[PDB]
């Protein structure tokens, strides 16, 4: 939890009393655990939603659908129960309340379960088994001089009868929703991002939605890959984003514009980025994902534990930010090793807010936390962003002014702010590693064996924000070579293993002054020359599975190459600029390089141009 931030345990394990209702009677019942938290903001009233797990943390057992609810931004808080499950048996419950917010009405979706004592994915059927929708109306007004709220919680309506019994391929079987918060769309529509099961017990998700307030519902066409359980969506530029859990493996996410009928990979942006856990070979978790305007900008927060412990502990919740170009980490929000999988972030009325699980020993509280921390960094990297992007932008660049810098898909700038070991990101997300390195302006000037930069990729580990560049991305920097090599020496370039020695794409240069472009794992045919101590301008793209290498704004000889070569998606381990700042490659690069770009896609012909053309003036020297 940042410096400035605190919290409270708000729905306390074995302590907090809740109005449990049966036959009529209503009696204050302590629960045994709080989950699934979702945290919004109704109106100017703050609500807390979860589950009260009354006898046990088991997901099959006692739950009836808590909330909370504050008119003074989370001081006090008045407690009910919004859904009860059927009471059918001991372990009857309604589970994974996942929260819209429209006007001043909260609509919670909930599974229902009477009996089963099973994980929902294991039935082999749908006998146990009913999708329920409650409404919630916020009410406020100022008894004793004071605000007051109230919500009014209608009874629960199924859902059963919007549930096709088939979908393409497919006998359906169950659908609950991904929990937390969903929401409105800009036409209005209700949108949940659903979990859906087949007869074969496969796990998919699909977008659920509904153009009347409720009244009825329809599913999106299309759906994510097998093993995408527990989405989270918002809305981002016309389009849905669907971030998606997968138990041993990396999260999905993919986009929509046809609200759910066509789905498409995010792997540009976000697909990929987040792992479960270390080696990402552990089970998922709930994440919060919301879009927000802060300071004028909208971006989006995500959160998702690290998982360092294993199996479902999910230790470490962590919080993230982006602008759907870079993606930057906020930090830990919860509290050293505590064990904190589940949670829900509100920005309202400029404060940042987090309900999120701390468990231990499978007894679960929500704690409630105020980010005042992390708003402040927030705040700070995102003036970074808009500053720099906005100083590119403003360069009148060579012919008035020729054709402006491009910002759009840069993701990472290095230049001329570095420590002694790192070159550090002017986008504040991911710096790169130094070694041998002499700082000059706007850039390094390298040497020796081990010397040079390495923008990490997949070494990024866990969480990979560069991922995006398995696809396209286009790398630009400007270069000047110190002494002629023994042999043939790197410059710049995207490798596929941790040395180096396996290129997809790169630059070197030889004892004959000429370039060695690399393509793959493809024959190297040096080409045209250079002059040592002369700058030269550098842009590798790759997109669509072709490399190119660009000299001055021109593409050297035979270039435009296959460099990938079948259908598998690369794996690119890292950026190595000025050498491979590996000792055990026995390279020497004397090379000074500045002013390295890298961006999302593959750049245009006429960017390329306005780049070398404006290469002296893109610099952070000025200014820090
Ligand atoms: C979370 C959890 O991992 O801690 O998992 C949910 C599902 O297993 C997940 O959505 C994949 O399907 C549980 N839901 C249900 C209905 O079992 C959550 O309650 C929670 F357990
Ligand atoms: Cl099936």
């Amino acid at each position: 939890l940042a410096p400035g931030s605190s919290r409270v345990e708000l729905f306390k394990r074995q302590s907090s009393k809740v109005p449990f209702e049966k036959d009529g009677k209503v009696t204050e019942r302590v629960v045994h655990s709080f989950r699934l938290p979702a945290l919004v903001n109704v109106d100017g009233v703050m609500v807390a939603i979860a589950d009260a797990r009354y006898e046990t943390s088991f997901d099959n057992s006692l739950i009836d659908t808590v909330a909370k609810y504050s008119v003074d931004d989370g001081e006090t808080w008045e407690t009910q129960i919004a859904i009860k499950n059927s009471r059918a048996s001991s372990v009857s419950r309604v589970v994974d309340p996942t929260v819209i917010v429209k006007g001043n009405k909260l609509y919670v979706l909930v599974g229902s379960y009477n009996s089963s004592r099973s994980y929902w994915t294991s039935h082999g059927d749908a006998r146990d088994w009913d999708i329920l929708l409650a409404v919630g109306e916020v009410t406020k007004s100022t008894a004793g001089g004071k605000i007051t709220a109230s919500i009014k919680w209608g009874s629960p309506v199924s859902l059963k009868e919007f549930f096709p019994a088939e979908m393409e391929g497919m006998h359906t079987n169950q659908f609950l929703g991904g929990a937390g918060v969903a929401i409105v769309a800009s036409n209005g529509n209700l949108v949940y991002p659903v979990q859906v099961t087949n007869k074969k017990k496969q796990v998919f998700s699909k977008i659920f939605y509904s153009e009347d307030e409720g009244k009825t519902w329809k599913f999106g066409k299309g759906r994510s890959a097998f093993g995408c359980s527990e989405p989270v969506a918002l809305e981002w530029e016309g389009k849905l984003i669907i971030n998606t859990r997968v138990d041993y493996r990396r999260r999905l996410v993919y986009e929509s514009s046809d609200m759910g009928n066509t789905w498409l990979e995010a792997v540009g942006t976000l697909s990929r980025v987040w792992g479960p856990s270390p080696k990402s070979n552990q089970p998922g978790s709930q994440s919060s994902f919301t879009a927000v305007t802060i300071e004028g900008m909208r971006v989006m927060l995500f959160t998702h534990p690290l998982n360092f412990k294993g199996r479902w502990l999910r230790d470490r919740l962590n919080l993230w930010l982006t602008d759907n170009q870079r993606i930057y980490n906020v930090g830990q929000v919860s509290i050293g090793d505590e064990n904190s999988a589940y949670s829900s972030v509100l920005y309202k009325d400029d404060k940042l807010y987090c309900l999120h699980e701390i468990n231990s020993n499978e007894v679960y509280s929500l704690v409630f936390a105020r980010l005042v921390g992390e708003l402040r960094i927030i705040k700070s990297v995102l003036q970074s962003w808009k500053n720099w992007d906005s100083h590119l932008s403003s360069i009148c660049t060579p012919a008035g002014c020729g054709p402006a810098v491009t910002t759009v898909g840069l993701v990472g700038f290095l230049s001329h702010s570095a420590t002694k070991t790192e070159w550090e990101d002017a986008y504040r997300c991911v710096n790169a590693s130094t070694a041998n390195a002499e700082r000059v302006p706007n850039g390094l000037k390298f040497a020796g064996v081990g010397g040079g930069a390495l923008w990490p990729v997949s070494q990024q580990g866990q969480n990979q924000r560069y991922h995006f560049a398995n696809h396209a991305f286009t790398l630009v920097a400007s270069v000047t070579i110190h002494e002629v090599p023994k042999g043939a020496s790197p410059l710049l370039g995207a490798s596929l293993d941790s040395s180096g020695g396996k290129k997809l794409l790169g630059l070197s240069y030889d004892k004959r002054h000429q370039w060695q472009p690399i393509y793959g794992s493809t024959p190297v045919t040096p080409t045209g020359s250079w002059e040592m101590g002369k700058r030269y301008h550098v842009v590798l793209t790759m997109a669509n599975k072709i490399g190119s290498v660009y000299i001055d704004g021109e593409p050297l000889e035979g270039s435009g190459q296959t460099v990938v070569p079948d259908e598998r998606t690369p794996d690119i381990s890292h950026f190595y600029v000025g050498g491979y700042k590996r000792s055990g490659m026995p390279t020497d690069s004397r090379v000074t390089v500045n002013n390295v770009l890298l961006y999302n896609r593959q750049l245009n012909a006429e960017e390329i141009r306005t780049l070398f053309l404006s290469q002296d003036l893109i610099g952070t020297e000025a200014h820090m």
